[PDB]
């Protein structure tokens, strides 16, 4: 809702101005359609600035948050990630995502984790598929999130086999946050 | 339905009475229960008679298909199977399974054979286990067939990949069935 | 419903006494296992005395009417077809099957007769096998049809390519019937 | 529902062993399987003896109806018809259908006659096929209301274009029923 | 479904009068008392001769699990379990409970272990009694399925953490059977 | 379903011939009124040798489960009372409601016991008086509770402010049962 | 539900047999009729000796237990009338409605009054005519409850009210029921 | 809805521009992201001038309700809390992170505490995971709690068990406001 | 719906410029926030001058009223409330909360004072504690509703009992209101 | 959503301006028609210059796919394909279709290649053309994937004929794509 | 969606302006509404210019698809028919509706023709009248294509029999479009 006053923005637009991109909800391709053409937008704008990216998210789509996540990687402007309330699944993997030294969580804020969730159905051979392609994508999002925590692959797949629920203290310790924000 | 003099039996009550059983649905453990039962019951009645099961049915349960399969194995009377209509998937699986020489279909029946069918939602590790499951119990299916039929290993599996219409010469050729029963 | 004063029956099992078996539902799996069971019962009984088909049917699985044709065409004694009301689509094909010279409609029973009726869904491989399949049920319908009508296959092609509507004449001009019955 | 005393009865088997037949419900091909069974049985008990047919009925499947239709001009025996209530659309052709100088209706008992309904979708070509056999069913009727009534065919069409609804002296005069019961 | 000749029962009771008791469906109330209720039965009728319980189960309520597996050890006859088809969960729990010596499958069958299913709804203390509850009711579970295995509890928690699919070969070898059934 | 050999049972026919009552479902009007008069049915054949209660029930009416209660303590006979499974709630309430000395619980048989639950819509008034309602219900239940068991109502309001799952030993403990009975 | 040995009767069956009938629903005209007809037949058996009708109801219908009411009081016999479990509503109408010195409720049944309940939609007039007939309906019901309560018409109006929830020994007090039976 | 005369705004962007946030509703992601978003905007106006948070909220996601608590914690102005209305749950808990000095009630504003709700389904392992989770979240909200009233863990503890209505002079007493705004 | 000649407004923000206010639906929260910021804003522009506010409203939500109650008697300028149609319960009291003097009503203006409405579910601690809740919100309402019509507490109670509906000039003459408003 | 300062654009109408289109959808015929007009566009504002495509999509109707792919031939500017997270099935054959040379994936982005999906109902006939159709379809398919990326359509239809998961390298090797963009 | 920078339009409204007309949906009478508005607004902008008519159509209803036919004819201006992805059913009668020579297809857009579809039901009668309307509209339809395709009447009425679906080239054979667009 709420307008701006300045021409007419709405209150994320204006925040937009500002390089800020708030993700507060599930990761699907309209969500990440939205995310990816406002980093686009704010490269052009400036490609030298940094981005702050406020995330609150169940996560969602792995595909979709992979859209998200390249296009961070991609983009010149260090992209800042900043949690807020929960980054949960995909959520804490793009919060893990951030330019090094630059990727926080407010004090209350909850980080989860855990493995990837999908389905199959049909003959043996397309649930065969199905199960391989789930199990390739953990081990991409495995590999991934080895490189930006600096723990071994083998502890992450350990770690993500449940529910995996860390305070912001504990997120810093694992390696998925550089800092948790203290009030200022 | 109907009632047929003699005390009362319903019409299949009656055909039970000459050790005939008409497999005519779907497979499903209600179903599976009630076969297997009637085997047992017409073993105990007489060990050395053969029984007539007559299958019309697109198959089903696999689980509950190896109830029956298994409970036609272990008594001692030979099983004839007269497929009328259609035998699809577990239902050509039990066809197959009769005593040898005493495989049968009518004229104009089909027998369809493919690889079964099935599910799989949740977590990467639980749809790998699942997958697994499917993969073992196509494999058990497969090797079953190839005793069977004499049919190879190799040869099963590709012809199962897609759905697999056979007429009742094909399905005597293929090994599937002993003789197609010519009108009396 | 009715009980019948002899034992108890309902009028179906009286009138299978008399070696009548009534059609008049719809042709499903179901269906096609008490026709075909009634069949079995009655030439064990005697396999000499004619049965008599009464037919009020709209039709409906293949596979299950060609269950009831080829018991129909496998037992000993000659089978009867009265057509009541209307055969329709596979209720009309069962009419045809009866013994030769043995096959009747009431002056006002009409008789319907159409190509084959199917679905299919999922990947062009699996519409092709689906398409085949249909293809060569309707192939073997007109192949039978022709052998007991004496018309063409070509005619048989062509008549059924449409919904085709016969009154009880010309079902006897055609061959489908030998004779219609005058009131007695 | 309720039981008799003789063996144990329904009240429509009891009924039934004294020749009469309750039509009390809408005319499908249940009904008629049911009614034209019911006629086979009483004609193979006693030929000569005559039938009585109550109708309350407000029609159904005109296919049905002609199954019922047939098998009463078939058998030997007369078949009474007295309406109760209401005889509608096919079950008022029934009524009309009973043995000449045996058609009856209790004093307040209503007869309605209209054209056939039914459907039609699909290609224009289906649509004229569905369209040309309704209006085929329909000729047959009013050709056999002729007949029966004495009423000219002409005046048949006219008189069933719309819902026409007759008191018991009504469808005397029209030659639907013969005599209306006074009350014994 | 089916009659015998004897008076008339149902296949299932004719086969409780030779002591055979058929678990053919999921586990609940309705089902464990009726097992209960055959079980004390047959040994009113004789607390000697050994009770025959066949299964073929995809488990269900744990409790209603128990009143059957309380009812098997308490009563004096032995109670054979002979796998069919599939036990599965609490399924497998009860096949697993015969007696020492006499717990069989046939060759194709299935068993499934794991821990078991629940939900919790509401405030955060009624989760943690729930929770309690079924982490309590896996304890007692596991310790039961230790005694009758012969493995360690340790490793019985390690086996039903997820979905662990056996073989009959694997189910005798891990001691939830003790034989598996050549045929005969 | 199962039928028994004698005239015909089912098979708690059988065990009421034996003086054995089976409770194994939710408990409501429908449930209470067949408890009820199985109860006085019993005592009208002897009223002197004891009634045996197998419960296995998730509770249900309270008010239902009153007529029950005050059946038990109305009646000549001793009423045993036997949980298998679980008895919770109203269920566990009628457990203790057995004869002193003669209540029983199987080794693995779970007892849960709660506060009563209910519901209110309206008027603040009507609220308030189904309100009193509910509550004096429960005083009522303690009260009762309290006379069974020998704890106090205090005890009583503190132990079932929440769900409170005891052990078969647990409940001997607590004085809902007498003894906890060991195989035979 | 249970069968009983004597022929086979159901459990409530056998009770009417010491004239006993069993209310254990809530009343409507399928359970009036059933009460009337057990009241009649009980009559038509024995005019002298007195029945026994158990009550456990939350009501329902207003005419269907009026139906009840007037039978208990046209016939011969004394209705003794048992409150068991619940009497609200009609159900507690009935209650009091029992041959006097002979209407009894068990320590712990419930007794409830309170207005009767309806609803009313259309015009103006037609509420007008809905809600005339209702408040004629409660005048008729607090009539005949201060005819044998007792107490007055005004004070009845008052009680009656709101939702009146009353213990046994409270009814007995206000004359809703002659005696709480003490257990025996 | 209502517009305003200034550019055009609606009625709460046009109350933003006097930096006053309106929170009138329940709590979940999309609100929390709106309200965390308005925060921002106005520290990045002026950094110096207080907030002022209109609370009427029955509260809703814990996750999303700590973006918004974390937020108010992080910015330099001061948020002033004002309950108008009801805040319940997580809506009470943001009424007590205001400024200290500037949390406020109207007279009549209600103000609820109780422990947090959630739900849990699948293994035992799983509700285990979920139970602690909750557990712990409640642990961080009393902690919190403990801090913004000046109340022991403890005393939360106990008064947040149940649903804890209070008015906002209690609201005052008990630490979660600072004054009850008296009519200007 | 319509725009207004000016900027563009619609019809309800063109009157709010002449400081009045429609309140023409049910009480809910989201119509609660509209009207307190209506009032916040008007206030923000002139406090001196006073509010219009015109009801036609059946009530709702009691919370969402007190947040409309409150902020009226905080906010400087005098509130004037004008009954339009209908002011029922929540409307009513609404109505009565305007400035002393300043309260209106059409002469055809319908008021309605009732009792509050509520409901509550589970556990019958739960249901005491949401029915002190909704008793002390009726004392609450009905407080302020003696202090402001003149009459006593115990009239108050006894006239809110059940619907109570009042012309303009009898609410009036309760107190309700001011005077009823005389064509101009 | 969000808006853009420059006049007011949405975020996707400011890329626009920049010659970049975003596909983050399933590929409908509202998508093509979409689609289609922007590429119309920006050929009609510059002609010279190359245009963006970002393809985030998991494909769906293949005539709309179409619609886009001769748009793209047809059209005189460059048509750049980027997939960001996954271009699956019609999605990875757009992909495909950008100009050689410059058709890019980021490095995580996946690529899925499978046969056309489809259904058909019905005649016979009519399930004919329907398959006849589809085949024909990928036949076009295959055929211009060939050309695309330098693969042989023998290799095209073995590839496709399930589900094909490709990595951004493996979509690269495969000819699909140009390069993987390194991270810039 | 997309807006383009000039005032502000949509991305339709932008290619309106240079007289572009884009039909991507189902022909109903609101997309008929507006194409028609369209092509009479760009009459009156210019009547010797001529208009560029995109079609990717599924078709829909006939009468609205003739609003936009005699829309076309009526007009000064050439309408220049453009298909791309597909031009099915009334569809492909647009498309063979434009200016002779000025009628294309991109070298991949499908075109369908076939006999109009629809429905009706009710008195022999009414479906009678719907049959003739049909067959006459089919008449309409398929004299128009002769004249626009140059084909013989008796050829469309049998290459529409049946679903026909044709290519580009094929398309331009019929004489349904001029020329095929080469890439430019």
């Amino acid at each position: 809702i709420p307008t701006v006053i300045e021409r007419a923005y709405d209150i994320y637009s204006r925040l937009l101005k500002d390089r800020i991109i708030m993700l507060g909800s599930q990761i699907d391709d309209n969500v990440a359609n939205s995310i990816v053409s406002q980093l686009l937008f704010l490269q052009a704008q400036d490609s030298e600035k940094d981005i702050y990216l406020y995330i609150n998210s169940p996560g969602g789509s792995v595909t979709a948050g992979f859209a998200i996540y390249d296009t961070i990687q991609h983009i010149k402007p260090d992209v800042q990630t900043i949690c807020i309330g929960m980054a949960a699944s995909m959520g804490s993997f793009l919060l893990a995502a951030g330019a090094k030294g630059k990727r926080f969580a407010l004090p209350n804020a909850e980080v989860m984790i855990h493995q990837p969730l999908g389905g199959a159905q049909g003959q043996a051979t397309e649930i065969e598929i199905a199960a391989n392609h789930i199990l390739k994508t953990r081990e991409k999002l495995n590999r991934i999130l080895s490189e930006r925590t600096g723990q071994s692959i083998e502890k992450i797949q350990k770690d993500t086999d449940r529910d995996n629920f860390l305070t912001a203290e504990e997120a810093k310790e694992y390696g998925l946050i550089d800092e948790v924000m203290v009030p200022e």
